[PDB]
């Protein structure tokens, strides 16, 4: 395993910068596509294949996709995200 890392990332025209996919099942919420140029890209950290495992606090680790989103959009203007980088599982899911 990976050790979990922390992001600070703030929220931008678009957005954060990225998109989620899993959420069910027993997937848990994974980064899927970084915009190229946003916040996420521009993070230097956040990647394809982490698991979010929480927002400001939220733990996202058991949370459906639409819980998932709900979080990252009331997040605010800065956004603490913790992640995991776990490419075997993604790959597995995804």
């Amino acid at each position: 395993p990976r050790e979990p890392r922390r992001i600070v990332i703030h929220r931008g025209s678009t957005g954060l910068g990225f998109n989620i996919v899993g959420g069910e099942d027993g997937e848990g919420i994974f980064i899927s596509f970084i915009l190229a140029g946003g916040p996420a890209d521009l993070s230097g950290e956040l990647r394809k294949g982490d698991q979010i495992l929480s927002v400001n606090g939220v733990d996202l680790r058991n949370a459906s996709h639409e819980q998932a989103a709900i979080a990252l959009k009331n997040a605010g203007q800065t956004v603490t995200i913790i992640a995991q980088y776990k490419p075997e599982e993604y790959s597995r899911f995804e």
